[PDB]
This record gives C-alpha cells, structure tokens and sequence, in this order.
C-alpha cells in the first residue's frame, strides 16, 4: 500500500505558528554591527506566512532569557489543531549558535524543544527552520558576510534552510532586506499556495546563486557569491494549499 | 524567462561516472572494525546506478594516496558528454573526515576537486555524493553505529546524501547491508527512472525512520533510531529517465 507521492496532513483546523526572531542591534559588549534592512526582511516574511495562513508571531532584539522563555512556551502549548511549525532566526551567528541581543544561543537547545519526544502535537508534522545568520564583518548599500554557521540537520520531520553554505557570503541591502529572504518571499508569494515546498527552496537556490557579484560597486564585494542550502529530514511531500475556511472557525 | 519547473539538461551523450569507494577492512594500528556486509551495498548501487546509465566504478580499500590518486584522476577527465557525476563512500567517519583504508581524509577536498572552478565540465550538472560513514563501536547479525559524519553542504549544484544525523544511529545487516542503502537501492528500482531525486530521497527518509528498534536482539540497540539527512545545493529538478540508446554510442 505504499505511496511515492504521500504528502503531509495539512488539512487540520489551522495552519500553525511562525515564530520571527528578528535582531539588528547587539549588546556594546559583543561588538556586532547593526543589521539595517532586517525589518524589511521580518515584514516581508511576516506579509508571505500570513497569506500561507500562518499565525506569525515577531520578537525584535530579545535577550537570551527571553527569547528561550518565549520559544519554550510556544514549545509547550499544544499545536494538536495545526498542521506544522516554522521558527525563522534574523541574526548573526557561528557554528552551531545564532545570536539573541546578549549572548549565543546552542541552535540543537532550540530545534531539540519541538523534537518528537518532547512537543507531542507536532510529532509527525513539518517543523521549518529558516536561518538568516552570518558573521558580523566588523541609500541603499549592499553589505556582505562570510557563511559562519553550521548548515546543521535536526530530527525526524525538520527542514533546515540557510541563507549561505560553508566558503560563500550572505548578502542584506539596508533598504530591501537580505539577498535571501528577498528571494524566499517572492518565491513565496508567486508558487508557495502551489509548489512542493522544496521545488521552492530549490527555485531560492537558483535565484540568489544567479545574482551576480562580477560588477559590485565595492571592488572589495566581487567574487564573493551567495549558494543558500536546505538539510531536509522530511518523510512526504509538503504543500501549503489554501485552507478551506468557508463557514469554519480557524481561530 | 524564469521556470519554476525547470529540470537539469539530462539529455547528453552519456549519464556520467558513479565512483564507489568500499572500505570494509581497516589498517590495524587505527583500531576500527570490518564493516562485514559492506559488499552487499557495494553490489546493490552498482546493480541500480547501472540500470540508470552511469558507468559505474567501484575500488575496494584504497589507501589515502590510491584513493587520492584515483578520485583526482576522474576530477581532471572530461565530463563534457556527461549528465552528472556520482560519488558514493562506504566507510567510517569522524567529523569532515571519511576513512580510507590507512588514514582519515577532508571531505571538502573530495567535494573541492568538483567544483566549477576546477572540474569545468561538470560546471551547471548535479554533482551526487552519498555517505554511509559513522563512528566504528568495536548469520545475519545487525551492527549499530553512532552517526560521527557532518551533514555539511559542498556548493552550488551539489546534493549531500548522508545515512544518518546528529544524535541518530546507523545500522548494518552483515548480509544484506545497510538500512540506508538498502531503502536508497529499494527506491532507485521501483522509481529511479520516473520521480525528482530529491523526492525519492524523501522516500528513503521515511522507510529508514520507520524501520521499528524496539525488539532487538541486542538489548542495548534498542530505542537507537536511524533518520537520513540530506544536503541540497542543487538549483532545479533532478530526473533520470531512461536515455535513447537506439544505434547511440554511450561509452
Ligand atoms: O551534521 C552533524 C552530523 C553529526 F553526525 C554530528 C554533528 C553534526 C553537526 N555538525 C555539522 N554539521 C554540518 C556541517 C558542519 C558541522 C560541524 N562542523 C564542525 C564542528 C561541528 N559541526
Ligand atoms: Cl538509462
């Protein structure tokens, strides 16, 4: 009985949260630079999941305590009348950490909080990080920074998505937002209600690795391209269909 | 003129190469166990990546310097007529590191001898890399290994395919083989020549996360499950359907 083109239940009630992480200043301490352009890349995200149907949810510049409070909590409540979980992080970071305002954060601590075992109503559903983090270099004027964090897998239905892999550079123009979200967004907004959702990031892939880097204003800027990832660990097809809503309550 | 459903060329002179690099036993002083059953994965992805069109070249136990040698000689031969390129590790690992019969080796210089830069042929065509590689423990018994190998990406128009994740176990049959392979090689028959690759890798997902542990005849593998990962640079859909071999030369 067994199906090639099984897809993900995504019929529940509702379609889930989409927790936004969004950091562009860092504690004096730490000496990371501002992040101008972020708050497109949150608005623009924040616009695309609405109209997939997402209840997202926006945190700008938590400290670590708060931002683990904050994530736990969502860890907790129950997603039993949800179809999946997407937890977008708009920071700097290194390795296997993303940077909350004050401190590194341990990305294994966050994604381990929706791992089967200990977050019941998401077992077997999607669970969809997207990181848009790199280290910091230390009108609209496009800054680059060298991929630093750890392209990481998680556990059994996660989707981990990059905005860079090892040995290239992520781009944010301080007016329109981040080389990668950019793309994510309007990929989002012309083939999310319709495509496979790894068609799509694969169509992100082919977008951001296309902009050239040959003719940058900066001489210092050339050469230095972009090549997004995705470490996929999904068992079936996922699509983000409209939700018949028509005389429902999906509240 | 953007397509979201646009497929990598698949329509060159030949497939391409398929290297297997089979490891089953290991110099002395490096105290690594025989991977017994490693000849039977070893004959199942020669069986299926034939029946796809590869020339497939498998080398049993190589040495760090023969291994180099060999992998270096297949990197600076013309791919120009070639599809994609494939190359498979059946080995123990340690982080960056795949184990050759004498030695540890960076996968990044593996994976670097293929990038547009220095392989130009294969420059815009998938580049294919499976690893069944995790951390030797030390009639048909099931052997259980740590997952020791990183899910990292390797650049633009790579696809990683890795046996297991971070805090995941990998198994071995001593006749049959690997889960991973097993499952990989089950789907390679049944749907190699219709579904996107990266979509039958979904199908390998699955199956290998559902093979149940909970009834082992070695108390201590129970509860230590197996899921696959893998890492996709890739920029469009990857298909092998069959090539038109009528009165075409194809070697
Ligand atoms: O992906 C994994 C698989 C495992 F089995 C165990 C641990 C990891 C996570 N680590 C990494 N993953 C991808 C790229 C680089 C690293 C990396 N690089 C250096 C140090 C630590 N991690
Ligand atoms: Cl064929």
């Amino acid at each position: 009985m067994f199906d090639p083109a099984e897809k993900y239940k995504m019929d529940h009630r509702r379609r889930g949260i989409a927790l936004i992480f969004n950091h562009e200043r860092f504690f004096w301490h730490l000496t990371l630079p501002e992040r101008r352009g972020t708050c497109a890349d949150r608005d623009n995200l924040t616009r695309r999941f609405s109209d997939l149907g997402f209840e997202v949810k926006c945190f700008n510049d938590l400290k670590a305590e708060e931002l683990l409070l904050k994530i736990h909590e969502v860890s907790t409540v129950s997603h039993a009348d949800a179809d999946c979980f997407v937890c977008v992080f708009l920071s700097h970071g290194e390795g296997n950490h993303i940077y909350a305002y004050d401190a590194k954060i341990e990305i294994q601590t966050l994604t381990g909080l929706f791992k089967g075992d200990k977050c019941h109503s998401l077992v077997g559903k999607p669970k969809i990080f997207i990181i848009q983090a790199a280290r910091g270099n230390q009108t609209n004027i496009t800054e680059v920074d060298a991929a630093s964090v750890y392209t990481l897998p998680a556990g059994a239905d996660f989707l981990m998505c990059y905005s860079v892999a090892e040995g290239y550079y992520s781009h944010r123009e301080t007016v329109n937002g981040s080389w990668y979200i950019q793309d994510l967004c309007e990929m989002l907004g012309k083939y999310g209600s319709s495509l496979e959702f790894t068609e799509l990031l694969t169509l992100v892939n082919r977008k951001v690795s296309q902009r050239r880097v040959d003719f940058c204003k900066d001489p210092s800027a050339i050469g230095k391209k972009q090549v997004p990832c995705f470490a996929s660990m999904l068992t079936k097809k996922l699509h983000f269909f409209p939700k018949s809503n028509e005389n429902l309550y999906f509240q």
